[PDB]
């Protein structure tokens, strides 16, 4: 039985980010279908309980996203307790949550992903535009969709600047690739069916091309060192080359997110699907 | 004052890696400077202590080397308990205890560093031996336990089943060890200050050791090693995040080159906690 073969299960939830909100949502969609499940899972907020009491769990489902949760910390707490735990680890987390630290070690893998550069303050916005060209996207390195403003003369640069030092003291212009955006979500490791951003499936790729992609992305998701389940955001563009854009650690798990989506079409319920996370853990 | 400026400062030392012994030496040396001069510091050594203890104090000197203390994971509980502390974050602690990631990173911002392939049991030389050039250096990822290839792959895989080879250069290692983010006089190894450098040639080294060290996240102190090829070329070989303090560590040495006793750079450190 799933009471027996899992024990006590702390769902991760809420926590202090930005993206708190959307994590109690998360939170309640898994606690509600492990529970369904026969599992004896409890909602655990690091808000109000202290960390040190997760040595009262057999295991935790981690759903905290943002600052705390997808960039190493908890994972860190987790790691000291001796818990296992859902998702990447602290190295991998901590690099996901940082764009330009992932395309470097997508660079020093052999990955194509695109031109960037760091830029602040002191730096020059016309030794930018002549090595990258225009036009470019301003966002921060550290949220890990916020921030983002397209840049096409020297003149839209000074206030999408601003839209990032928000969210971030470190900032990176990137160079803009015309196409289309992909999901590639991640369950036991492996690629399910890819999901065109903006519905999404089908994604609007010959077989050939989706599986292709997959490939490529398993491979980013495996040099980066992201384990379990999680999500690679590409981008094809009108040659029909792929570009890596992101990684994420602790995806959403509401109601409007794309990996139960993804799962779906592959014949996991939501219910299958925690579990099958879950899994992860033994 | 200084009781009342840092509070009760917990130092975290010994815990349970193969490293042991030397942060009990490291946090003795701690723990003494601090009380020298006034600070209400404790040991708190995690063999011992409860982690729900930590709460206890308004801060921590990090000096547990290896697991635990090197990767992110006290940093992390830290974080989340709200305990201010010494040194790197979890992301630069839990890059920095990896060679190839740190590697990548360097690669990636323009910064020199050697050639490599990761090499694991089942995968042929011969792909390793043709693209790095004998002779060659197999070294753990995550950690000495090195040497200078059937059987020295064995000897890695005693410490972590993942290894890497480095393209051995000729040449003079060096060590560059960091203060309140600034880099300190440098340090030729196998004493070593005068490192035998010019003046000129040591600024160029600390400025890009700075970036090495700036790129891979790395806070408030710590050393990069580099090398120097028979070019006068400079190669970045790893980062350290909890350096030794024991009384023949590298960081003591380089920060009394600039007038620093031990117990000055001691809260030095413990003021990138305020």
């Amino acid at each position: 039985s799933n009471a027996t073969k899992f024990g006590k299960v702390a769902v991760l939830l809420g926590g202090k980010s930005a993206e708190r909100a959307v994590s109690l949502d998360s939170g309640q969609a898994v606690l509600d279908a492990l529970l369904r499940s026969g599992v004896q899972a409890e909602a655990f907020d690091p808000q109000d309980r202290s960390v040190t009491e997760l040595v009262n769990y057999d295991r935790a489902f981690i759903v905290l996203h943002g600052r705390g949760g997808e960039d190493g910390q908890i994972q860190g707490v987790l790691e000291w307790l001796n818990i296992p735990y859902t998702g990447t680890g602290v190295q991998g987390s901590a690099i996901g949550m940082d764009k330009v630290k992932t395309k470097q070690i997508w660079q020093g893998s052999d990955l194509p992903t695109a031109p960037y550069r760091i830029i602040t303050k002191e730096t020059d916005l016309d030794s930018v535009i002549a090595e990258l060209g225009l036009p470019v996207i301003i966002k921060p390195v550290h949220e890990g969709s916020v921030g983002m403003s397209k840049v096409e003369k020297a003149e839209d640069f000074a206030a999408a600047i601003e839209k990032a030092t928000q969210h971030d003291a470190v900032v990176m212009a990137e160079k803009w690739i015309t196409g289309r955006e992909f999901t590639i979500s991640f369950l036991n490791g492996q690629p399910l069916p890819v999901i065109r951003l903006q519905y999404g499936i089908p994604c609007g790729l010959s077989e050939t091309e989706e599986k292709k992609l997959q490939a490529l992305c398993l491979r980013a998701f495996q040099a980066v060192g992201a384990e379990g389940w999680g999500r690679i955001d590409a981008m094809q563009d009108e040659q029909g080359n792929f570009w890596l854009l992101e990684v994420n650690t602790v995806p959403g798990m509401t109601s409007h997110s794309l990996v139960p989506k993804a799962a779906k079409a592959v014949g996991y319920s939501f219910d299958e699907l925690c579990v099958a996370i879950l899994e992860q853990t033994l």
